[PDB]
């Protein structure tokens, strides 16, 4: 399995010399940036079909909110590494494959993460210690970027299935799994990754063939338009609309998937269903329709939690036909938390019918060639993908 | 500039020894299947600051309507090139650095390319000949996968410009462009690629800040469902909608947005125009309708050529928010014959307030940021994509 320790900064060195896993094998420095939160460390695998991925990561703290801390701590682990090793930490870092970035922000060309809305400054790759970011072996990662990375370094591991589960199998599986089991694998396919939450996340692991390789392509898909519909679908995107209005936003300009499909999205689905056309105050916050929702009381809340994950699909119908993917995967803390709805069978037959909705699916059976899977278990994707990302290298 | 000759078979061995710039450089063999034909050839740089392409090809006619004559036409190929060629063209083959097969169809990861429309059979990639498409190096490609890979080739080769135009230019250009003009190159970027006409392509140039270098995405956002939309604006759709339901599909069902933006969504829209609403049926076809268009004799062909490219441009919006292009290019055949549209300034500023109509425009300006470039000039784009493909390999 996958496991992950934190340690004091003082701690590293006797953490690395403690466990001679660390002696060996290739390293991929591991990095994400959260809050006033940036998390440093290591990772390695082990070979095997249960490959084990283990993670070592101290928790800096952002202290003048302020990207370009990372400097700081990258030269304070590196200081830490030569005062506190014998070799001045030589074996060690000759075996560093690769070193990555997860941001909470934009990033371009995996170079440069762009002003943060909460943060101060610039990341820059370049700027960035050599010996934990070796050059041209070393990126920005978006955080749903280094997501997929983590995904594929699970599938890889022989572990995916501890994480994920089944949602339903595409026709295509078979076909193309070199007879491994779904969800045993994400397989020599792309998989389409959406993550829900505050804002809804979206990444395509790209399957290259020639290379047999795979590659993420981080992307903005919560943010394209909801797709056209008419009488009661329709109401609901033109409430959405009117609600997100209230920027020359009008009701008349269709509102993005991400604002169906998120919390505040849950929090209006809960007024629409009780009332809504009325107050469009929720009251009720995301947490709260959900707990109502897993309790099976409050009815509106079990229809603004169906009315959700239906227009998460809906997304997900989208997403599908423009990459044709293998698997699709759901995932992210809000949909591990949430497994109560996903538990149900008539709600999963529910959201394949919805996929089902779309006029390719309708027409050509496209949609249906896809395998989709949901996370269960918590873990460190992102870190994970750090990882993933340097496995992947050329 | 691009040079391409077609040749017949006997000629073969006399053009690669006739000039003497075939005699040194890497070749890359280059294929596209079309219609009823399967052209075959070569193709290499030069050494300018404005490269130069070469592409020598013969045009053999898939007489046998099935993909697997392919192969038929690779061994011809060969057998001349052996028997013909001092060397049995050993020198020669030696230097083949990739090949690539374009073809009017889906392909599986590279490898294997699917059910087509009018041509039985199923192509392999691990079934070609090594000599012509050598292991590791080697990829099926589809349209506009290969057609983006030419767009590429002409980019570095420094002679985008004689075959695009800039339609606008973005907001973060200059930038992203190293000190170069906009149009002059796609730059270090995402190219959105897309191409309408009889169905709408779509494919993505990813740039790898890693490695430097660039891949590209098959894909199928042609099949993405229209936006929503209220007004004036949801009656067309509704009425498109119930046009393409004339498979299950209603007009409640959205339709996808190539169906608003191809030859069959422009006779769709002379007839919603004259008649209005309760269209059901073509009137002209579209090459007339866009005749009409030119001439400004026909007010309905105007107002449908027009209502074409601002849903193209819908479409283009879409893309432009999922993926935050550099640049997004406009091409193909159909955009070249329908120049006169975007030759007028007064309809590029109307598809561009089109594209800004999108509520992530309107509230944050991320489709501004990207250039809008289209094609003026015809290229066997495709040829030169699966050189362009070659150019990229690790």
């Amino acid at each position: 399995m996958v496991q992950t320790k934190e340690i004091a900064l003082e701690q590293l060195a006797l953490t690395l010399t403690g466990d001679a896993s660390w002696s060996s094998g290739p390293i991929y420095v591991v990095c994400d940036v959260g809050g006033t939160s940036a998390r440093v460390g290591f990772s390695q695998a082990s070979q095997h079909d249960r490959s084990g991925l283990h993670i070592i990561y101290v928790r800096f703290k952002v202290t003048k909110s302020d990207i370009r801390q990372l400097l700081e701590f990258f030269d304070e682990v590196l200081q830490h590494l030569k005062k506190n090793l014998p070799d001045h930490g030589a074996s060690f870092l000759r075996r560093v494959a690769s070193g990555a970035v997860s941001v909470p922000g934009p990033v371009t060309n995996g170079q440069l993460a762009g002003p943060f809305n909460n943060l101060k400054g610039i990341a820059r790759l370049v700027d960035y210690p050599v010996e934990l970011f070796p050059k041209g072996r070393s990126a920005l990662l978006n955080d749903l970027e280094a997501g997929a990375y983590g995904v594929l370094a699970l599938s890889n591991a022989g572990i995916l299935s501890d994480y994920f589960k089944v949602m339903w199998k595409g026709t295509q599986w078979d076909a193309l799994s070199e007879g491994k089991p779904a969800g045993s694998t994400i397989g020599r396919g792309r998989c389409m990754v959406v993550a829900p939450g505050t804002g809804v996340g979206s990444s395509l692991i790209h399957y290259v063939g020639v290379s047999d390789s795979y590659i993420v392509l981080a992307l903005e898909c919560g943010s394209l338009s909801m797709s056209w519909c008419a009488n009661e679908d329709s109401k609901y995107v033109q409430a959405l609309a009117g609600y997100m209005a209230s920027k020359g936003l009008d009701s008349t300009v269709a509102p993005i998937w991400e604002a169906a499909s998120n919390g505040a999205g849950l929090e209006f689905n809960y007024a629409y269903a009780k009332e809504g056309q009325k107050a469009s105050a929720p009251l009720k916050s995301a947490p709260e329709v959900a707990k109502l929702a897993k309790s099976g009381s409050d009815t509106a809340a079990i229809a603004a939690v169906d009315r959700l994950y239906k227009n998460l699909i809906g997304l997900t119908a989208e997403t599908t036909m423009q990459f044709l993917p293998l698997t699709c995967v759901l995932m992210g803390d809000n949909v591990v938390a949430n497994s109560f709805y996903f538990e149900k069978p008539e709600n999963v037959k529910r959201l394949q019918a919805r996929l089902h909705e779309h006029a390719m699916e309708r027409q050509f059976k496209f949609l249906s060639r896809t395998t989709f899977l949901r996370q269960v278990s918590s873990v460190n994707i992102n870190l994970l993908g750090c990882l993933g990302f340097g496995s992947q290298l050329s």
